């Protein structure tokens, strides 16, 4: 996508892992090649520190979707509430 704050899981792409027809199907700053593969570097470091470059799929959390015991189980800049839910805005780019 557009840059390191764009988060996308390429494993599940149509046609197979890391395959694409558009830049939105590639993580971070990666873009779609002429042969239909994502190319480039998503971000440095990867994973990013907590903040807008941190990519995490909360749907898979062990306590249930969007449930947490620590803020590293929350996407982007989100943090763990006292009640054990991820909260705030992740801060990721839309594309
Ligand atoms: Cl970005
Ligand atoms: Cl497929
Ligand atoms: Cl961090």
């Amino acid at each position: 996508g557009s840059g390191p704050t764009y988060c996308w899981n390429e494993a599940n792409n149509p046609g197979g892992p890391n395959r694409c027809s558009n830049n939105k199907q590639c993580d971070g700053a990666r873009t779609c090649s002429s042969s239909g593969f994502c190319q480039g570097t998503s971000r440095k470091p990867d994973p990013g520190p907590k903040g807008p470059t941190y990519c995490w799929d909360e749907a898979k959390n062990p306590g249930g979707p969007n449930r947490c015991s620590n803020s590293k189980q929350c996407d982007g800049a989100r943090t763990c509430s006292s009640s054990g839910f991820c909260q705030g805005t992740a801060g990721h780019a839309a594309a």
